[PDB]
């Protein structure tokens, strides 16, 4: 899950620009723990 959340949860913030993968049924609340980096 680390690969998860810096390298392709990152990647999930591209998502965001368009925000309807915002919810996104993957992995469990793992796009907050990238921002523990950022």
């Amino acid at each position: 899950w680390l690969i998860c959340e810096e390298p392709t949860c990152r990647n999930r913030t591209r998502h965001l620009p368009l925000q309807f993968s915002r919810t996104g049924p993957l992995c469990p609340a793992c796009m907050k723990a990238t921002l523990q980096p950022e």
